[PDB]
């Protein structure tokens, strides 16, 4: 099997348009969550969550293009296009067949579907759009992207609620790893802020409702935790197999070294309380790696702030790392971004790989109180300097469907 | 790199309500295709498809569980409890972690979506169901079989179009040839014939318009093809490693010995009219399978009775297969079921290991006068006994995503 690594990577945040302006805000402990702007909710529940502020698509594509496609595919694009740009690679008759595309999303096209609703319900089939179909099914960003840079390999993407993002790259690792591909641009994106997404997830009651203090609402491990914060956005990795990257003298960030899968097979939206579910899915992930739990630095964790997932992921790291658990750094990011769906495993991913770039465990914001049990490096406040050689990414989702990725400094 | 064969088969089609009711009316070449009842569509210029007729949600699940589901996760269970009892395999401590689940669809829970939108725009948020989203979302038909038999292994699912159910089996037969499952449960399943379905389809203008003889209207090849006809359903396989099924004196229907990829990367809709994109995807499925062209005895077609991709596959099978394409059997199931989108890949390998069990080219159907180019052995309206040690199964799918399974006589 064949060595994987990171060569690329691109975001689009509630902390910012990019990679660096994103993990800028991450080791200052900004939070990206407002008030929403773009809709009028005063009949919701949740009227915050975390929103791409100022977001251009004619930076990437023409005013023709984007018409067609509903937000989740232009901030797919977008991150896909800053992951190829920032890896440098060249596209040639030579390659082009040795890179594919794995971009994913938990919900796709919502926004549009909605859109597409309001016309049949107003004014008939005839008013629904001819580019519905294209330009709302999920793979349309592993589609465009592959046709707006001639890329003829592996094409494919993955839904798979909060895990998408961390399967997308785990399963694009894998291509790259069996001689499927020798470059693969993975990771996920999300527009979920309409009516049905708010409506939808305050329906089943899964929201924070703190209207009142927005940039305290998401609070993973703290006693006060009411739900997840709503967020958009997207991330894209370049992953090449590691003689092709050092042929070419490409910049690698990290080496991808193990992706583990796991299924609770216990309940469609809550976690079994010890977790057993996520530490199947750690030790597979550690397995594939050939590393043990003590070996594992920081783990950039699922902590979506929801009452019974958070304790659950504790007491999962508490099984897989024994004493170790206590020597590790453990942080959520979505304490600063909100839950990003079907992105949030990508975004996470590049936060693990940036952790061992600059040698900082990003911090866990709103960590006020910690909760029963929550007794772990927690990395509360504020971000925390330290050697970090492994870093594991956990991904939770509906469906008890679980995912985690090890990354190495090379 | 480990032996995968398929040991349990689940179907819902418009041909039938299991495997054996289906695979009898292909034989037979009866049409699945009618009139649509369930909804009033003389605004629409397509009014007929392939219906599920007589689908009974209630030999499968408790009312209560399945008012919750959106139809294509009700036909994606269906057909994943008809094969795992197929399979004959028993779910115990000592296996549960072996055994995972990969079930997609390309559009998911529109009906549902449509549902709550009514609801949405008429009476506002709270009127919309807090199982709105567990009950929509692609995943929950992997979520929801894991849950009620206990499956602890990899679990996720693919979107990808029409190649949906032939990745979703790639992708599975791969997690156990690596030694990730010794068993999986992978397909697709698809309800689109909703207001949005064909109404969207329709703006598009992909859809037959033959109102007037729907039977007619899937015509793979013919001079008079104008679109595809839009089918619900749903297919399973049971993959097995070779060893674990011979352990356990499984009855194998056939081995799963090749899976390939390829991108388009050339338009949205249309595929190149020389096919190049299904040539790479077919020799990249022989080259896995250790096979030469010549091996192959049947082809299952993607043939979806469009004008330019129809051609584009004879072009791609006389590039691959040279010669020898005159030698080999292919035919389009399509032309009786209709196009079944996430789910056709699974139900069209489950017809291709089929062929390979009675030794029968099932028929293209309606081939009354083959277009320009279209002189291989088509199989044109009689089911053709003969020789079958080998047999492909294509899906291209929107997004210039391609699929193809190899399947052998065990
Ligand atoms: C979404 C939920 C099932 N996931 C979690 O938050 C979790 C934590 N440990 C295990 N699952
Ligand atoms: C949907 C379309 C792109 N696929 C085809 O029908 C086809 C046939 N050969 C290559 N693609």
């Amino acid at each position: 099997r064949r060595r994987v690594v990171i060569t690329g990577m691109g975001m689009l945040s509630p902390l910012g348009l990019d990679v660096p302006s994103s993990w800028e805000g991450i080791l200052a402990g900004r939070s990206g969550i407002a008030p929403i702007e773009h809709m009028d909710l005063s009949a919701y529940s949740t009227r915050f969550g975390g929103s791409v502020k100022g977001f251009n698509v004619e930076e990437y594509l023409s005013a023709k293009e984007a018409r067609k496609l509903d937000l989740f595919i232009q901030y797919g694009l977008a991150a896909s296009f800053q992951a190829v740009r920032d890896s440098g690679l060249e596209v040639t008759d030579a390659n082009r067949e040795r890179i594919g595309v794995s971009m994913g999303s938990g919900i796709g096209g919502l926004t549009n579907i909605e859109n597409n609703c309001r016309s049949l319900f107003e004014q008939g089939p005839r008013r629904i759009s001819p580019f519905f179909v294209p330009g709302s099914i999920i793979n349309m960003v592993s589609g465009f992207l592959s046709i707006h840079l001639g890329l003829q390999g592996p094409n494919y993407a993955l839904t798979t609620a909060a895990t998408t993002g961390t399967h997308s790259i785990g399963m694009a690792a894998r291509n790259i790893a069996y001689g499927e591909a020798d470059v693969m641009v993975a990771g996920g994106s999300e527009m979920a802020a309409c009516g049905l997404g708010l409506g939808g997830f305050g329906a089943a009651r899964a929201l924070s409702t703190r209207n009142d203090e927005p940039t305290r609402a998401s609070r993973p491990w703290d006693r006060d935790r009411d739900g997840f914060v709503l967020s958009d956005g997207s991330g894209a990795l370049v992953l090449e197999e590691l003689e092709h990257a050092r042929a070419r003298g490409a910049r690698i960030y990290a080496e991808l070294v193990g992706f583990g899968m796991s299924g609770d097979a216990f309940h469609m939206t809550a976690p079994p309380e010890d977790g057993a579910g996520a530490a199947r899915c750690m030790k597979n992930a550690l397995r594939d790696a050939g590393l043990d739990p003590r070996q594992v630095d920081y783990i950039n964790a699922h902590g979506t702030s929801t009452p019974a997932g958070d304790i659950a992921e504790i007491a999962a790291v508490k099984s897989v790392f024994g004493e170790h658990a206590h020597a590790l750094s453990m942080s959520s990011t979505k304490s600063m971004t909100g839950h990003l769906l079907g992105a949030a495993g990508a975004v996470e991913a590049i936060f693990s790989v940036l952790a061992l770039r600059d040698q900082v465990a990003p911090p866990t914001i709103n960590l006020d109180n910690p909760d029963e049990g929550c007794d772990l490096d927690l990395v509360a406040h504020e971000a925390k300097p330290r050697k970090i050689d492994v870093a594991l990414s956990n991904s939770f989702g509906f469906g008890g469907t679980n995912g985690t990725l090890v990354f190495r400094r090379f």
